[PDB]
């Protein structure tokens, strides 16, 4: 079936400065056909809309062997702040265009491809494990990793 969408990390952090922020989208080996999925920008706490980052929502086309993709979050620089920003960015749906899913008017078929094809057909994505990424938006950055 068309393939899971997920972000690569849970925590991420950036600051203002950085002028735009990236999540980068990979997608499973469920990649057959054309995906469209969107995104938005979704705070925790912060101010929203333009003040503390740019509401940044669009949708991405992925396609069969394009099973990673980015998301831009502009970031907006203030300065001089005494409070730390957090934000994340949420996909919405994926969609599959490449096949043009549809009610079954009709789909003679054998018994066995009654539902089996019929549900190929339909071939619905779905999000995955970590379909967002947290930002907290601070100096520097803490990275750890563990096993091989």
């Amino acid at each position: 079936h068309a393939g899971i969408f997920t972000f690569e990390c849970d925590t991420i952090h950036v600051s203002e400065s950085i002028g735009v922020m990236e999540v980068k989208v990979l997608r499973t080996s469920g990649a057959r056909g054309t995906v469209i999925v969107p995104f938005r920008t979704v705070e925790g706490t912060a101010k929203g809309g333009g003040e503390d980052f740019e509401d940044a929502y669009g949708e991405l086309e992925f396609k069969n062997d394009e099973t990673v993709k980015t998301i831009r979050v502009k970031i907006v620089d203030e300065e001089e702040y005494e409070r730390q920003e957090n934000f994340f960015i949420a996909l919405g749906e994926p969609k599959w265009m490449e096949r043009g899913i549809s009610e079954v008017t009709d789909r003679k078929l054998t018994v066995e491809e009654e539902e089996a094809k019929r549900i190929a057909e339909m071939g619905k994505p779905v999000l995955g494990e970590h379909p967002k990424l947290e930002v907290i938006i601070e100096e520097s950055y803490e990275f750890k990793s563990t096993v091989d």
